[PDB]
């Protein structure tokens, strides 16, 4: 029993934490077999901000500019290139600590692990998602780019997120491990506003299961309602549409606890509309939106 | 920017983790140096646990009796003996993986991060704090006994929990890593209960530094209390009483934000008696109390 915002264990993604430095600026890069990841905004000083041309400045380094610091260890950087938004260091050794890994772009919804960073020694693991405006509400000070975001498939590492910027709101943008960014965000210092957010309601309803599957019911009411009618509702509230596949991800949820996907829906509909009136759901005062289907199935089974 | 439940890097414990098996029983050990700690009650049956005799049940048992498995290798039970309710299990080979440590016993207030395993294998990372009822809101499904709780000073881990059981509540109950109890709990199946649970103050009070700290000013009022009049309040709302040494430990907080420990209180005595009124703080209804001020002095700075 017990519902908890729960990160994966951070140690195969520890192991490849690096240091990463070019000129006055440092930060974090991902150590994987003989390359090291990082972003390319590294190379950039008080001047190549606002409109970087990263082709340029590359072609003026050499690999002895970059100084690649793993634990006490100094790397020998012996090529480099850019891919997208990422740095990729080719360096003399390879990790031994390299796990069994792939590189994953997520979708808005999904959620994932991050272990923040600072001079390539980990600080801090906690469990975030990818909102639907492309942004993550993560935490992070400076010196944490290069951190990343994961998920571990049985000893898998999935690399899905690593971290260039905090827009002015607060919140955080980045690109996955091929340098293609999140959203509309670019690596440039020009203003560039996240998108109004949105609820992920197909991780609301899935909590709202994890919540029945724990003992919970107080919230469930004898109606229904058409999958059209609860968008109608639903987006009055800044929630994200409820499509088709999103129906069909809560199934074995649906089928687990007897309550119909769309019976579901017809309670959050209320819970909208009445608020809690004093009560909790699952130990929280709000609707929780950072939890996916296949989460709910992993944690509470 | 961003406020985040975090949990140390798990990564030096990791290597720890073993699973042992002692008939049909199987769980979580903890590998330190040549030796093994698991809950005592990996040696009793579902019939033994209604009223044990673990002194008896042990000397009844020898160490082929014990399987110790760290990940694919057997480890060889060359020795074993208990320590309060921890049974402490003596292996042939030292753990190479074994970090700097410590045996710490935490306060209740105090926080931690608990890695959750299922047969010697980490599944989650979440972070928690000593309830002030001496139970731990955790995330426990059967199989997780003999997880631990531990934080990490520089490179020392300082291991302070052991999962030993569930309360009806679905809170859970455990040791230090000598094997004392943290509450007025029996490891035997008997009706045991939580207490009534309070709320951490000076955590709250942190909290609110934290939220101020991240531009949430909205609670922040002219006003200021006193000790006195205060704890009158926190005994009112169920809320631990407030010392001195509370006051000074978030001193830094209050030198950083230019709001006083007092001033603060205030604005925690208008959140109490009025409520929050729609709005939220770090994007939560309720007043968070599971952040030492500690926690978030290493977060936010
Ligand atoms: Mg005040």
């Amino acid at each position: 029993s017990g519902f908890r915002k729960m990160a994966f264990p951070s140690g195969k993604v520890e192991g490849c934490m690096v240091q990463v430095t070019c000129g006055t600026t440092t930060l974090n890069g991902l150590w994987l077999d003989d390359v090291v990841y990082c972003p390319r905004h590294v190379i950039c000083t008080s001047e190549d901000m606002l409109n970087p041309n990263y082709e340029d400045l590359l072609i003026r380094k050499s690999n002895h500019n970059f100084l690649v610091q793993a634990g006490n260890v100094q790397l020998r950087v012996i090529g480099h290139s850019m891919q997208n938004c990422v740095l990729k260091l080719k360096v003399d050794t390879a990790n031994p600590k390299t796990p069994k890994y792939k590189f994953v772009r997520i979708q808005p919804g999904q959620t994932f692990s991050v272990l923040a960073c600072y001079n390539g020694s980990p600080s801090g693991v906690y469990q975030c998602a990818m909102r639907p405006n492309f942004t993550i509400k993560g935490s992070f000070l400076n010196g944490s780019c290069g951190s990343v975001g994961f998920n571990i498939d049985y000893d898998c590492v999935s690399f899905c997120y690593m971290h260039h910027m905090e827009l002015p709101t607060g919140v955080h943008a980045g690109t996955d491990l091929e340098g293609n960014f999140y959203g509309p965000f670019v690596d440039r210092q020009t203003a560039q506003a996240a998108g109004t957010d949105t609820t992920i309601t197909v991780n609301v309803l899935a909590w709202l299961y994890a919540a029945v599957i724990n003992g919970d019911r107080w919230f469930l009411n004898r109606f229904t309602t058409t999958l059209n009618d609860f968008n109608l509702v639903a987006m009055k509230y800044n929630y994200e549409p409820l499509t088709q596949d999103h129906v069909d991800i809560l199934g074995p949820l649906s089928a687990q606890t007897g309550i119909a996907v769309l019976d579901m829906c017809a309670s959050l509909k209320e819970l909208l509309q009445n608020g809690m009136n004093g009560r909790t759901i699952l130990g929280s005062a709000l609707l929780e939106d950072e939890f996916t289907p296949f989460d709910v199935v992993r944690q509470c089974s």
